[PDB]
């Protein structure tokens, strides 16, 4: 009743997360301001991939809308219709409720919900045409009758749901500001060891993009001499400073852990299910070591497995203090691939010691994986 | 086969124009400022309607998508990055072929395809869904896939698109300029009885919702107090343009006109068959009276006395510029019914002269359907 729609909500969640690796390999070449191609390449592609990843709540809502609605469009465009009165709903109705003046709402997000958003609204259409889609009305009204009533009730849905989380989430917002805010005050390895536990947390429902903006974009500052003034993390470094990459144990999981648990998973499957389920794995394991995107890794253990995704959590939360300790510089563009990895090189300190780390982590993540599985019998994608 | 061609893109246009009303209720009894609602719902309702108008060309282009994929939701998804990324592509290839400022296109809506631009990126994502949704890539890339490949490469193609459109833009941008301050500012009574004469000429095949596109979500340039901008006339008029309404004369043939013909055509019938043809005419007639359809009515004799649909087209041709003539404006959401009449009445001018000239219109419909179908002994439903 409850576990069944959760594992619906993550098998749907699938089809929004086959475009990130596109979207994140894009803007990931584009961000490098290479010395060879034309500027105007690297910034179009730069622009389409934050294009995809800033309309990410809406394609996760359609992706959401189209899982229990048996891919059915109407049910899409409902979605859309219901996304944008939420949002614009949200925005009006917070500042009045929260009584702050509609500014500091928006610079410090607390009507914010994120991809937590777009799956609420797509949970509204799916239900609302799940509901209505046949409904039959009286002929002078025929018109507005079957698929075609759906966007209205969803939108009719979406308004009062609005209404409603602007009061039942800046309680929410403000608790995910203030700790990721007391998390950098706190002492250099406590607060990254905070945000790697934290946003493994946080990324299942939708806000750990939220939660990164903060140690991303704004944790740091740095101005040398006649040098332009870069306020956070993932710029800092890339921007060459002498300390970010605070952030660099993003690739001892996401290019080596992960593939790692992928593979686990994939070495755990009945004698039949193998070949079906290696495909999927492998592709899963490609994707996340080159762009960066461990979403498809995770929400294919995530449901089933809850205590592999707590392990995990605790490793990536692990992986930042060794790597700030080791020293293991290297940055960011938008996630922990190759690409980035590679193209991000630049003051990349101590980068030797990846590929180890990275072993160690690939066999650490496997041989919990391959242990668990079997001992509690897990139903992995494949059993 | 391009008759049916041009049948399916009336379809897939009068899909994205089919979740007006909820705009239309939200919109329009928001900024009419009712005295007798509380200012915030007036406020927060108006901003969710301005949130529904402002994805009209995402709208629009999901509904391309469906029409041309049999209602499938990964073409709306295809056609949502398609859209995002071909915008983004035109905002930063622009000023390159016009050689101005980005931040003077933006403002003054120079690159903007609107509508037109949806349609584009729906056009994208019909033709890559129906290209490549059984597409067999490697075994190491399943993930991708299937229709898990379509958004992919719709994606691509955008960002192709967005640099053509940003190189062929300026003339039709120019020449759509002028027809949204004729059709708008200079010649609205001319226009608007092209308009009507000739939707209603190509209402008996369906193509109407491709003439009616321009005029209802193309023409004029309306900017909010709170500053969003509005196109077309629909939305202007629901904002609260003063010069919008001119569609206004619909409810004149549709309310009044239409369901005069249709009482006179049951009227007309034999007696053996006065009491059937009743039943149906008068269910027809509250269909047009409410809704604002009216093909059954118009398809009752249409094929049986098209020199009733002649005369039909040249009056309702007639209905725009009299209302534009005599000030009565009104807005309507999809068609031109009671509901649209009333809901839509805060931003209204003249309402009361609508009753007089109606039950003019009627007269003049019943008494012409009557003698030329008595005279001419037209076989109309029941004879
Ligand atoms: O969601 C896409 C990516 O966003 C990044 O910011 C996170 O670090 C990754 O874990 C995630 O896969
Ligand atoms: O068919 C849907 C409606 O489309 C409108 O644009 C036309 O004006 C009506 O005559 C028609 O009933």
């Amino acid at each position: 009743n409850a576990f069944a729609n959760l594992q619906k909500v993550g098998k749907s969640l699938m089809l929004p997360v086959s475009v990130l690796p596109i979207a994140g390999i894009l803007l990931g070449v584009g961000s490098a301001n290479f010395s060879w191609l034309p500027a105007v390449v690297s910034h179009v592609m730069a622009e389409a991939g934050g294009s995809v990843f800033a309309n990410m709540p809406l394609i996760f809502a359609i992706g959401v809308a189209l899982g229990f609605t048996n891919n059915d469009g109407v049910s899409a465009l409902a979605a859309v219709v219901a996304y944008g009165i939420m949002v614009k709903t949200m925005a009006v109705v917070a500042p009045l409720v929260l009584h702050l003046p509609a500014e500091e709402i928006a610079s410090k997000h607390l009507a914010d919900t994120g991809v937590l958003g777009g799956i609420i609204s797509g949970a509204i259409a799916a239900y609302m045409f799940n509901r209505f889609y046949r409904i039959k009305l009286p002929e002078y009204l025929g018109f507005f009758a079957g698929k075609r009533f759906v966007p209205i009730i969803s939108g009719l849905a979406a308004i009062f749901t609005g209404v409603v989380l602007s009061f039942i989430w800046p309680p929410i917002g403000s608790a995910i500001q203030t700790f990721s805010q007391w998390a950098a005050y706190q002492n250099p390895v406590v607060a990254f060891g905070i945000y790697g536990f934290i946003e493994r947390c946080l990324v299942p429902f939708g806000l750990h993009h939220i939660w990164n903006v903060p140690f991303q974009m704004q944790i740091g500052e740095y101005t040398n001499a006649a040098g332009q003034v870069f306020h956070g993390d993932i710029p800092r470094y890339m921007a060459g400073d002498p300390t970010a990459g605070k952030l660099s144990g993003g690739f001892l999981f996401k290019m080596y852990g992960l593939p790692a648990a992928a593979i686990a998973i994939w070495h755990s499957a009945k004698p039949e299910n193998r070949a079906k389920v290696g495909g999927i794995m492998i592709s899963a394991a490609l994707t996340s070591f080159l762009t960066g995107i461990t979403e498809p890794i995770e929400f294919s253990f995530m449901f089933v497995a809850p205590i592999l995704y707590i392990i995990h959590a605790i490793l990536a939360g692990l992986a930042f203090p060794i790597c700030i300790l080791l020293g293991m510089r290297d940055g960011t563009s938008f996630s922990h691939g190759l690409i980035d990895f590679i193209v991000l090189s630049g003051n990349s300190s101590k980068l030797w010691l990846f590929p180890i780390v990275g072993i160690g982590y690939a066999i650490v993540y496997y041989t919990i994986f391959r242990v668990l599985i079997k001992a509690l019998d897990l139903k992995t994608p494949g059993r």
